[PDB]
């Protein structure tokens, strides 16, 4: 019954709260498991993904070659035909 | 050396639609982030949502898998409020 309670609140609370501000605390409360922050920070509009993914380059460009490094680690491990693409296998 | 410190980013330049099409960044900032070539605040950047429509889908989103725990999602939701939205806080409390 507490949840039905916020209800009356629920445009205000989706209005103002950043989720990414939030979700490591409340996966640090194990009420969000992996598979729940994935849904919640996915970005399945492609234009707004394509801004985010500009902006994490743009902040490892800023640790020049380190960020390189561990950036093609990343998609080593996580998009591995991206991974080969820009490398060139 | 054609990937020295100065040159690698440059590089990839060519593949950025292409990167920035096919990565969902929320899958690699943690990664990164244990890479320690990502601070705290740099993922928070990266992640934050500052198209209206689009955080208030997540927040639901957010709202509808907690509502799923019962009360102990309640209580941690509130404590989250309680930390980093304390007029929200305030609000649903009615303080
Ligand atoms: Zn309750």
């Amino acid at each position: 019954e507490c949840w039905s309670v916020l209800e009356g609140f629920r445009v205000t609370l989706t209005s103002v709260i950043d989720p990414s501000r939030i979700t490591p605390y409340l996966r640090q409360c194990k009420v969000l498991n992996p598979d729940d922050e994935e849904q919640v920070l996915s970005d399945p509009n492609l234009v707004i993904r394509k801004r985010k993914v500009g902006v994490l380059l743009d902040i490892l460009q800023r640790t020049g070659h380190k960020g390189y490094v561990a950036f093609l680690e990343s998609l080593e491990l996580y998009y591995p035909q991206l991974y080969k693409k820009v490398t060139g296998k």
